[PDB]
C-alpha cells in the first residue's frame, strides 16, 4: 500500500531535517522501501530544467517570464512523476518528496501572482488526479528562511526574490493547506525538537489512521 509522502515549505525551512524524522518514524512503523525526489530535478531532463530555472543568468541578460517559469516547473513535475514516481509507486515503493505540485501553487501563485483558477487547470492538465497522499507544509518565516539560505551559500534566482515575494508566498502555503486537510501545516518556526515532535505525531497518526 505505497503512499506518496511531500514536504514543503520556503527555502530554509529545514526539509531534509524533517525528511530524517518522517524516515525514522516511518522505519520506526515498519515501513522501510522508499526512494527520495526532490523538485525541481530527478531525471536528466528535470535537471536540466532545474539549471534554467534557478541558475543566475541561466539565459543571459533575458528575464524568463512567470509563465515561462510556471510551465517549465510543471515539464520537469510531469516528467519526474510519470517516469520516477509513478512506477515506484506502482512498484510498492512509498516515495517522498521534497517539495511538488504545492510549490508552483504557492510560488508562481502567490509569489508571482499567476491566476490560481489558471494553476488549477494546467494542474488537471498536466498531472490529472494524481496528488501525494500526505503532505508536510513546514512553516517558516520569510527571514529566518532567507537569512539560512544566505548562511548556506548563493542564492539561486528566485531565492534572489524581495521580502513580499516570500511574505506572499508563505501566505499562499497555509491559505492553500486550510483547504487541504492532507496537508499538514508544521510550525516551523519552534525550536527544532518541537518541530521533529509535531512531524513525527502528524506521520504517526496519519500511518495509524491508514
Ligand atoms: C518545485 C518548485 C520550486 N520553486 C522554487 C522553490 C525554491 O525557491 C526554488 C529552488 O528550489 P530548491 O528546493 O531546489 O532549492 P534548495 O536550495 O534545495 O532549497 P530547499 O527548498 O530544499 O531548502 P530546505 O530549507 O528544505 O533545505 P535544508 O537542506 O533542510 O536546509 C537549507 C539550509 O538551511 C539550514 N537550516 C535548516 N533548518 C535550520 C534550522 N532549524 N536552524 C538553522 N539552519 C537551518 C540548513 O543548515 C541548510 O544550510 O524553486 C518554485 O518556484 N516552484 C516550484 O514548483
Amino acid at each position: 500500500r505505497s503512499k506518496y509522502i511531500v514536504i514543503e515549505g520556503l527555502e530554509g525551512a529545514g526539509k531534509t531535517t524533517a525528511r530524517n524524522v518522517v524516515v525514522e518514524t516511518l522505519e520506526q512503523l515498519g515501513i522501510r522501501d522508499m526512494v527520495f525526489t526532490r523538485e525541481p530535478g530527478g531525471t536528466q531532463l528535470a535537471e536540466k530544467l532545474r539549471s534554467l530555472l534557478l541558475d543566475i543568468k541561466s539565459v543571459g541578460d533575458e528575464v524568463i517570464t512567470d509563465k515561462a517559469e510556471v510551465l517549465m516547473f510543471y515539464a520537469a513535475r510531469v516528467q519526474l512523476v510519470e517516469t520516477v514516481i509513478k512506477p515506484a509507486l506502482a512498484n510498492g515503493t512509498w516515495v517522498i518528496g521534497d517539495r511538488h505540485d504545492l510549490s508552483t501553487q504557492a510560488y508562481q501563485g502567490g509569489g508571482r501572482g499567476i491566476d490560481q483558477h489558471m494553476l488549477a487547470t494546467l494542474r488537471d492538465a498536466v498531472l490529472g488526479d494524481f496528488r501525494p497522499d500526505l503532505t508536510l507544509y513546514l512553516d517558516v518565516t520569510p527571514e529566518v528562511g532567507l537569512k539560512r539560505a544566505r548562511a548556506r551559500g548563493e542564492l539561486d534566482r528566485i531565492e534572489q526574490e524581495s521580502f513580499d515575494f516570500f511574505n506572499r508566498t508563505r501566505a499562499r502555503y497555509l491559505e492553500l493547506a486550510a483547504q487541504d486537510k492532507s496537508i499538514h501545516t508544521i510550525d516551523a518556526t519552534q525550536p527544532l525538537e518541537a518541530v521533529m515532535d509535531a512531524i513525527r505525531t502528524t506521520v504517526t497518526h496519519w500511518v495509524k489512521e491508514l
